[PDB]
């Protein structure tokens, strides 16, 4: 069995990476990202910030 | 003399509060905030993030 002791909260949802990109790279989150999106509300309201 | 032991990094610039508002309240940072602004670049490029 894999002996990994992963410490990334073991969930690592898509809405977490999207939120982190929005926070860190906002100019890169607006352009080239999320033009084809309708669930920006959940990614915006601090989903496990 | 004031005996304060303030632990807020002692600088607390405007571009720090603006950046924190942009990160935490983006929908509140876009509307009702920064329509009359031309220095969004420094507040965007992680000024003492």
């Amino acid at each position: 069995k894999p002996k990994v002791v992963r410490q990334i909260e073991d969930q690592l949802g898509m809405n977490h990476v999207l939120q982190s990109i929005r926070r860190n790279y906002p100019v890169l989150f607006d352009e080239h990202l999320t033009p084809f999106m309708n669930d920006l509300q959940v990614s915006r309201t601090m989903d496990s910030g």
